[PDB]
């Protein structure tokens, strides 16, 4: 609980390097990366989505050097791998007009990143508590018209990759003590990605008084979402499509009581 | 006049909530949103029914009994369950042929204020024939003038679900206990812009290094953060709000 | 003005504070804070607004406590659009954006303009079309010819009436006006969202870069505003400029000069 | 020239104050300000643009109290666009956004810039289309081939002349400009809204790395600018660039070289 | 081991250049253009022609011959010709009846890099079973993971006309002696927004205080700025490219 001073020296420092894949829901062998098409249900109350139809939070827990010393994440450098896949626009899409080229990836996205030294924690909340969700996810459960708004009892851990669709969780503001969370939400049909990319910016993970995330049982947790916006095909029909995301976090050792 | 600040262990305290958003709840399945928006056909006709208005939220919370006065010194705030919004797939207005259904967007009103009383408002409306239903607290004795200034709308928001958000604003001229902070974004197609993060703190004190002092032991919070409107696929349309996330932390204070 | 030192103690601040109300037209008793309906010449030439269809400037002069060499200097600013969330009235007469939907809101073009100075704001006439013909109980450019359609020296004024400078044909002199601070934001285009914010938070400070803040002539502060947020459609698709009042919060010190 | 000390004193500065109209093309005596309605030509290698068609950059060259080795040197600079309460006039013979509508603002493709040197701008000349038969009047890149859609450095200019130089095929040389500030912004697009910011307390240092300010070589300063603020849709659906003049003020110290 | 900074005479110098842009160059009159864009007949079949292909610039400039190395300290950069695309009245498609041409819009990718070695590229493909052309340089036995992250795909450009913009990103697992910066601005009408002035420099010291190190006395310059589409009367549409300039400051600093 008690958080003393930093280790110098040479073995002192450690740096983690990797990326998350995107979690789109992938509905064949081709469209990794793609959900399979959004269809709209009959009636409010039938809303019942497929499983490869719902993007979900994506999650690794990366094992650090065995070491009481904890490490502390202290810096982070992230970025959006293969921002220029967006201007593939000659592959089956919906022209713009008579002889135009395909309508580019577009519309509503959500890019998130966390860094933390346990399991991000989640508060579930549902557009629609009668929304059905797919067997194979884990979702709100027993939601109530309340769950709409706030129903405490949607506490989770995003402890799972391909499971915790984005739609029906967020992060959890009342907890996370232990980690940094990052987040936008851009809503609209025909929002543009707006994607920048640089090997010269770095965030800080230090809180108010100096402290990182501190990496229990010397793990660390990286979590992402990178819905860039919808595919759409010649025939209307639209897929959400991701990206991968590039994480770089530096640590060091911090004695603990 | 305000003096010292205390120290020692037992000289702060933390407060953590979150308030609901108050869009009108039409029925039992339609917490968060309001009834579909109608049109009336004349300035004189314009009467909206109170599941149709979107409200001001507050909250009071009592703070641990104390002349000492806490003083609200930061906050961390959050709008909850953003992601919501990317249910494009609950009977929507498909955007064209075989395509996902239209998200939420259009106009939006997010705002949110931490005193050590109630946030005092000035009524103004966009047209001063409308008529604010019964169970609704409504500038009174509205005239012409209302619709730009009139002084005479002055009001405390101290009821939840009560003062629409269409018809007052806080008022400039007080609220000298409170910070207050808000955005309307307009346009029928305005995208929702929705950040969150952990790592964001607003601090709460003045240019004399004085925050919020809260009289009898209470603590003021106040949100509206309608979001924009769902279209069904029919084409109507309803407000959709979220619950908004406050934390915040305060301090003993000494006062004369 | 040679300036010297600022007075100190308790006599020797002072605050104003006000609103001043937009001034769109107001066409008929039921529509404060609205112009007329838009409309369009039938040609260039024959173009010839109605005064109820131009909104104008709004501008008061606060006196202050009598001095006299001393004078009021104005510091800071705080300032506020009063009335922000009368926009999401989209239920009363306005046209739906599609069939079944709510009303278009007010959006399109928009000017946010503030100042405060110690004497009135000083404005030269700048017209779209020089063949526009302004109309009666407005003060417009005279003797308008092709040039003052970019710059003609001959269109000075003061800001010293209410209810009767149009917004369209003068702006704020950058040629003068060393004696106030003016800010505007003109944001074009027929579907510009109006973007609104509120905060008592905010404070602008008034000093030059000398340390020297306007110095209040006669000792009255004018403070100047135009805030039109858009276009209300109503549901026939005609469209009238919507406006609303600006809060003004200034605080003023002694400062002596010889 | 080796920099060496600022003078000191009453008579070490000046200022310079003006304002530069814009240059559209004026197609007739009722249209300053504006071009010639656009056309589009069949295919590139038909494009042959009317002059009163083409923008052109604005230029003055502002003579400087004589000095002489002593040297004018610009530090800083306030400007502004003047007349921005002009697109507020959507009732002159305009295209109705929709029925009973008020009239298409201009909006679409801009380009403010602004520039403040020692000597005339250097240009160097891009072309969208090599093929493009530019007119008699203007000044424009020779020997066009191919490569000047993307760089030929055969194209270099100095912006020496008023109403000459088209902004479509001109721009700041970036390989040269030692003794220049410029600054602009094209924002393209057929409908994309202006946003026009006035204020008088914004002043910009036209300072370099190692402090030193544009030197006027024989007591010249030379401002430039270009403010097309979108184009002006008449009923029938032509349509015209609208300009509009920029002011500038410049303060200048006297800088001691060898 | 990075040492100490030379100073004195000849201890600085100077490189300004600018690339031109690589759009596909259909023909001999469309230099800063792509060909005509066409959509494939299935997701399956996408098969790109070289022309419709805008590719990665770069330029390797050779410094004064020199352990001294040369070290990058500062950037200019400028799109060069903004201007031009002003020209709305040839070849275009008026944008309602007897308005101007709709200008250059769309799609937008603005990239540029320095560095004292090649630019490292990593491969993603929007389809893994879209055929690249002949002639071009591309990610090679692409599976459907290719299409999130596959490590396979590694290159350096090391060639202009070469690297298609759409298959290749600058390598965030490498590339610590180079500096990248890029913004992808997506959507068919989004307007472009083109900043130019002499007065802004970018800083290339990293975290420690050192630039990227001259290997071999050569530096390299990479760029991309897709600006928008152009739109013919047809309705088809081209690529338009612009070049950059490139203004750098270098050091001699000493290395072990
Ligand atoms: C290849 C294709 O996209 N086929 C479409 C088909 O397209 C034809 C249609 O537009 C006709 C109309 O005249 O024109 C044909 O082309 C002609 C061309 O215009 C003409 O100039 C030339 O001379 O001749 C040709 C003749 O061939 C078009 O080929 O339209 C139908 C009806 O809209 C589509 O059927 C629907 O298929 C659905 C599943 O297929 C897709 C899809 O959703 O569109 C195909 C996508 O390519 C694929 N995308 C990706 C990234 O994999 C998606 C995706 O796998 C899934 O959605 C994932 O969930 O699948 C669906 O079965 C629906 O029910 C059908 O109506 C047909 O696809
Ligand atoms: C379920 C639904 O949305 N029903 C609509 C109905 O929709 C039908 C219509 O689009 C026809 C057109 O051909 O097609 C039907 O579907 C067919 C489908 O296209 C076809 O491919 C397939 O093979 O067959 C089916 C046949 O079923 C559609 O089902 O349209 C009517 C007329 O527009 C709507 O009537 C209006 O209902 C109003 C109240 O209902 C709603 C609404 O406002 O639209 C339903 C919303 O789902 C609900 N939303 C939520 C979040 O709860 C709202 C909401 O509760 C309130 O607005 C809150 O105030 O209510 C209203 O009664 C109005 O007067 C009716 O005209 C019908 O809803
Ligand atoms: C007064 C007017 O705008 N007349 C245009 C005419 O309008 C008709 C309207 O008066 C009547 O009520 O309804 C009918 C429909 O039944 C019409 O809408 O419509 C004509 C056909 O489109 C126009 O003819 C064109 O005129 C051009 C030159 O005139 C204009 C122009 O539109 O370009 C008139 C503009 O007011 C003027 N604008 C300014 C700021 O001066 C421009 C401008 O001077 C030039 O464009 C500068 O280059 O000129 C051409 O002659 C064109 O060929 C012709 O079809 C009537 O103009
Ligand atoms: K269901
Ligand atoms: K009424
Ligand atoms: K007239
Ligand atoms: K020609
Ligand atoms: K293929």
């Amino acid at each position: 609980v008690e958080v003393l001073e930093v280790k110098t020296g040479v073995d002192s420092i450690t740096e983690v390097e990797c990326f998350l894949t995107p979690e789109m829901g992938d509905p064949d062998e081709h469209l990794r990366g793609f959900s399979k098409s959004i269809s709209i249900s009959d009636t409010f109350e039938s809303d019942s989505p497929n499983k490869d139809m719902l993007p979900c939070y994506s999650v690794a827990r990366i094992p650090l050097p065995n070491l009481i010393l904890m490490w502390e994440a202290v810096t982070l450098k992230t970025e959006v791998i293969g921002v220029t896949t967006l201007m593939n626009v000659h592959s089956n899409g919906q022209a713009t007009h008579d002889n135009g080229a395909a309508k580019p990836v577009q519309g509503t996205s959500f890019h998130f990143f966390s860094v933390g030294g346990e399991a991000l924690e989640l508060q579930g909340v549902v557009f629609n508590y009668r929304t059905t969700y797919p067997d194979g996810t884990i979702f709100p459960k027993n939601a109530t018209v309340q769950s709409q708004v706030m129903n405490t009892e949607h506490k989770a851990y995003l402890d799972k990759n391909k499971a915790y669709p984005v739609e029906c969780w967020v992060p959890d503001p009342t907890r996370n003590e232990n980690t940094r969370y990052f987040g936008t939400l851009t809503g609209g049909e025909n929002v543009p990605p707006v994607l920048h990319i640089t090997n010269t910016a770095t965030t800080v993970l230090l809180d108010e008084f100096g402290v990182g995330p501190l990496c229990k049982g010397d793990n660390l947790y990286l979590s992402a979402v990178d819905v860039c916006g919808m595919f759409t095909n010649r025939s209307g029909s639209q897929q959400w499509r991701g990206l991968s995301r590039y994480f770089k976090v530096q640590l060091r050792k911090r004695r603990v009581k």
